């Protein structure tokens, strides 16, 4: 057969993900709810397939794929949200994963990105808004970020001060505010209702 | 419902995607054995999917592709490939395809990128050498090549010699050694063997 480990800390998508993979003959080898023993796990038990959110707590669903295929790891990783996060999944991509799911339409994306990567394919969200319409430009702006731009960006959608995301992301308040510049800088944005009307526009 | 535009020259992989796309309800509007009509006939006929070879005469799939997405056409776009081409995908992905697909491993994983684009999601080749081992960089390398110098690549790995080419690409002996340099250039190959040996390591 063929096994996996979840990582999620939203217990109702874990069971979702659980009963999915059951479903399709998918032993679980592990469950997991933080991202800080990951790596471990994943090198340890070498699963076929890892899915792991994006936001798990303590090491980001981002940061544990880099580090996995920094360390050689060469298993499926499929990344997903909680989110949309459409333009993420490029970011996805370029660190190694072998897709990214969205789970607000649900679970059968996830199995659909398993599906393609059994057979050598990658399965990521796609943007007719990267090649068409007047979008364009908006969309490389937020192509040009930073995974941490990426982080901070997200939280302070959310709504989140720069403490909350220091201490999310393990970072120094100052480090925050140079992330939270360098960011503002890409997106050619100056105050926060410029930051509100980008995210509208672009639907994030 | 659903319909599209084949656009293929090779008479059995036509019959085989015709079989597959009837087979999943869908209709087919046309089909097409050259690039020179094709961008007019898909926004003639509007078709939701179309599926084109990148190897059709007259103009190259991705010249359509391209010339389809600065035009602004939205519906879907798939690429196919006789040979594995696994580079080319991020090419296409770049050039704004919904997907691209080797037809090597048989029709199934074009019902399935075209369930992928149903669905939001784009179906591209996975490659973990970009990502993990010794061929990173040379993996890098191919993705930096021109739509042109691909084309000129192929050709060598084909067989066919400076002549050849010149007549197939539409061009002058002169034109093609100058694409034949940067080409070299770009993946660090002074000799044939120097690029043989690239070709087979990285499975070209």
């Amino acid at each position: 057969a063929m096994n996996a480990i979840i990582i999620d800390d939203h217990p109702l998508a874990i069971a979702a993900i659980r009963n999915l993979l059951i479903k399709n003959d998918i032993e679980i080898l592990a469950e997991l709810t933080e991202g800080g023993s990951a790596v471990q796990r994943v090198e340890t038990l070498k699963p076929d397939i890892v899915i792991i959110d994006v936001d798990i707590p303590g090491v980001n669903g981002i940061q544990v794929l880099e580090t996995l295929r920094k360390r050689q790891y060469s298993g499926i990783i499929i990344i997903v949200s909680a989110k949309n996060d459409h333009f993420y999944g490029k970011h996805c991509a370029d660190a190694g994963a072998n897709g990214f799911v969205s789970k607000k339409e649900g679970m059968n994306n996830i199995i659909a990105a398993i599906e393609a990567a059994k057979n050598g394919y990658c399965y990521f969200p796609f943007s007719l808004n990267r090649f068409v319409g007047s979008l364009t430009s908006d969309q490389q702006k937020l192509d040009s970020l930073s995974k941490q731009e990426i982080s901070v960006m997200r939280y302070i959608l959310d709504g989140k001060d720069n403490n909350d995301i220091a201490e999310k992301m393990f970072i120094s308040n100052k480090t925050v505010s140079t992330y939270k510049s360098r960011l503002m800088e890409k997106l050619e944005c100056k105050s926060l209702m410029d930051l509100y009307t980008f995210a509208q526009r672009n639907k994030i």
